[PDB]
């Protein structure tokens, strides 16, 4: 029994270099939410230098809707911007995960799911698409024939169909049981008290912290950290 | 013999639509200087629509240094981002020539020219450099094995040593003849009065004005426009 631990790099911010001791995939910015290329270089030459796992964090250049072609063009040019320099170093980049809003809003829309699912797709068929467990995004990926990998948390209240209780109450290290739970089980206690079943396949690490400690201690928790190799 | 003429578009400026008619390949900007994802997607599009070799327009993001390394960094990033958008549509990125200032400080310093050089070999070796003719830039591309191609302006004046004149005067339609007598053969009559040997490979034509005008005259005076194939 294996598990992925991903982290998000290239912004500057945390300790990106303790944080790719512990994780075994890592999220690079690609330049529009944060980061830019030089980050993006050194990003990777530490990725390849911990054995992480090269992966895109692409994000959105009040719900106005954006149409799916042009974040499907967005994506592509963060993506094969990362690829790119990626394979410059001799590196491999072998999968993307939306960044924030992009991320939160492509879970619940089906059509933003769709874009971005078609736009890794048409950089390298082999990357391996990573969503939230049970989203749209998953849904999306395994249409295109891609690889996906759905991701849970370890600080976050689940409901009982399985998805996030919105941030707030929607208008404690209890984590790592509840971790240990969705990665040993596949399944976690909702705040309704119902037992929902999950796919817990990649837990996202939190560096922006002293925040760095539950990362170890999540670890010497654990089994076998290792990357997607599906 | 043939003769290679190239426009930049993607910077939404000018006509690209009926300069795409009269080139036979296109610059298109990589969203740095100018342009964007979209604008870079439909550029492509129309550059396979009228049979137009596609090929980046890379930029820089008071002579302050800016090391090789983010220069390499930063073009990588361009060319890729833009390789990336071509290949989506089924199409191919075959040269890349740098833009503006960056282009002007690579024409003299060999340092810079090697960087982009670097990068565009790292994207891929097969794509063409292009660079003013007997610049740095071609020593560049021809000590990495890059194919490479020289480019000559019909507007400018041209000294004894084959380089341009600074603009002003450094602190008509004889651009026609000029221009003929670069592709036809070879050389070019400087402001010193003197011949001056050129390679001539490449001629850019500027499509910001009712300077279209000039473009189509400029093929009706022509043999045989065609892109590189090297």
């Amino acid at each position: 029994m294996k598990i992925d631990l991903n982290a998000d790099l290239g912004e500057g911010c945390a300790s990106d270099a303790e944080l790719l001791t512990l994780v075994s995939s890592a999220n690079i910015a690609c330049g529009f939410h944060a980061g830019d290329a030089q980050i993006m270089q050194a990003c990777v030459r530490e990725a390849i230098k911990n054995g992480v796992a090269i992966g895109a964090h692409p994000s959105f250049p009040s719900a106005m809707q954006l149409p799916p072609e042009t974040v499907y063009a967005q994506t592509l040019y963060q993506i094969g911007a990362l690829a790119t320099i990626a394979r410059a170093q001799g590196g491999v980049m072998r999968h993307v995960k939306p960044h924030g809003m992009l991320y939160n809003q492509a879970a619940k829309e089906a059509q933003l799911a769709d874009a971005i699912a078609r736009a890794v797709y048409a950089c390298d068929p082999a990357l391996i698409l990573v969503g939230l467990a049970g989203s749209e995004l998953i849904r999306a990926g395994k249409q295109y024939g891609l690889t996906t990998r759905e991701e849970v948390f370890a600080d976050r209240g689940y409901q009982a169909d399985g998805s996030l209780v919105p941030r707030s109450q929607s208008g404690e290290e209890q984590a790592l049981a509840q971790t240990l739970e969705m990665v040993q089980h596949g399944r976690v206690k909702s705040i309704t008290g119902e037992w929902a079943t999950v796919a817990a396949q990649t837990v996202c690490l939190h560096g922006d912290g002293h925040a760095l400690a539950f990362a170890r201690r999540l670890r010497s928790a654990f089994i076998v950290v290792a990357a997607l190799e599906h």
